[PDB]
């Protein structure tokens, strides 16, 4: 029985590289057939239209133009609050709208000086600038290009570059994908560097309510 | 004798945060009964003080005017050395002065463009500039604010910012409160980035050395 | 067994210490007797001369004339890619030319603005400026200085700076001493902050096709 007792660690193997393969073509089937709330391109011209605005009432026109198209689906005035995000070598402050496990819409910017890494993720994240600049150094190359206000950066899929922005930078946040990929990095310099678990305790909080909220939408959906 | 073994655990957390709520009442009693060797407004009008000169003749003049009034409460001059302080995703110097179980006082700054997260612990942090500029994020605004020379920041108890220096900036700092909650803080760039290992012991070294003198100086002063 | 058991640790403590004591004088003595592809001489003229041309000719031109005068210790054209190295609280991108276990050579630069710590390892790195701008901030000291194509900076070894780079700075990198030493710094940013593996086996795969180049030059040489 060697030869069996080896027959096991053999198959044994190749199952497990057969089921985690069977997964990711699940999940990536599921992904490119599920029907989805918003797209990436109504979330870019919906900022590109108030980006000439102050970026505070952009952000406010915004508001109430996706709770107006897409009722249920966004948190409540009472819901909102910026929260910090330490991510990547970078710092910034997010309002989290929407998120789903598939989706997430969310105003994001920065009020000081920052950059790092982008972080790569199975998930398609773009950003369209309302106020201020925003540096892309993409993988492989040796030069970086700014954009401005009206720009839509498409940090794709698989894909991870240096994001830089300056003083008072922000921008609408709209990512589709497999969204859990992201959540290690959004938590990795909350553990190993700000030790912030209160922030990270915001964080959690507008996470779960948002997940509710879609989870309490699809409820009243079905009844 | 089901519903014993739920009620065991229903009851016991509430013990649990009153146990903890009476840790914290006794430790908060204690910071208002204790009497302090320094008070933020001494120190920050002492910097002030000298704020207009060269930030080497302010670091000499405060460390002598500080070994004057408190004798017994400053290290000599043997024993004051500038440290690497990486944390919170950004990176300057420190020169300890002072430092006991509720009180530190130390020469901060930074010679590089540096920024990142402000920590949130139990202690109060004044900072008056002595030359360059500091920029303050605070939470939950998207606007910052830039402060100069006789400025000073108080980083509030439990409330988290974001800091930025410029090239050149140096301040005086004194912090009061709970002081070894900013401890974790102040080694976690260290342990999951930098790998400076040899930093870490020259501030082990410096706590140390603080720590010692306090206690000795309270052994004396009592017989 | 009171007098023999504490007899025990002191006598383990004495050994480990004696025996830690002579595997760094064994490996200190190999490195003082060792013969070296490069000299940091050689690679600091070498970049220095084509300093004044854009930092990609440059790059192209110092690569054919290293494969040139050292055939048989550089990777060729197609194993050359550029790889995202976060590391110290900054980030920027390396391409590999050659990597043993006592040198490495390598095309180092940032077209972001970043900037962190230098790192502290058992290795001297010299670095030659082709375009940019580099400030060096020295430990212990309270002033920087800023250094321009044409120079050269030596991270000693043992010592620990801050660096900092402008957007589009770019050098030629070589460093001697101990390698593996370097190795924990090269990933801490990675592990605890970007959680970007996929560059982490790209660092890898590079790491790995240069020792396996010197290796095999070494049995052609042998035969």
């Amino acid at each position: 029985s060697v030869d069996t007792m080896a027959l096991w660690l053999g198959l044994r193997a190749v199952l497990v590289v057969a089921g985690l393969a069977v997964l990711l073509q699940l999940i990536r089937g599921w992904l490119s057939s599920k029907s989805y709330v918003f797209n990436r391109e109504e979330i870019a011209r919906l900022a590109k239209e108030h980006s000439g605005l102050d970026y505070e009432v952009a952000f406010s026109k915004i508001i109430v133009e996706l709770r107006k198209k897409h009722p249920g689906h966004i948190l409540q005035d009472e819901d909102l609050q910026w929260v910090f995000v330490n991510a990547g070598g970078w710092m910034g402050s997010m309002c989290l709208l929407h998120a789903s496990l598939t989706e997430y819409v969310l105003l994001f910017g920065t009020a000081v000086d920052t950059g790092g890494h982008s972080g790569r993720y199975w998930a398609e994240i773009s950003d369209t600038i309302l106020s201020g600049t925003f540096r892309q150094w993409k993988e492989g190359t040796t030069k970086s290009e700014i954009f401005y206000p009206g720009d839509t950066i498409v940090h794709e899929v698989g894909e991870a570059t240096s994001v830089q922005w300056s003083s008072g930078t922000w921008m609408v946040e709209y990512g589709r994908g497999f969204i859990p990929s992201t959540l290690a990095f959004a938590l990795a310099d909350t553990i190993f560097s700000t030790q912030d678990f209160l922030t990270l305790f915001y964080t959690v909080k507008v996470y779960s309510k948002a997940l509710l909220l879609e989870a309490s939408t699809h409820l009243s959906q079905l009844g």
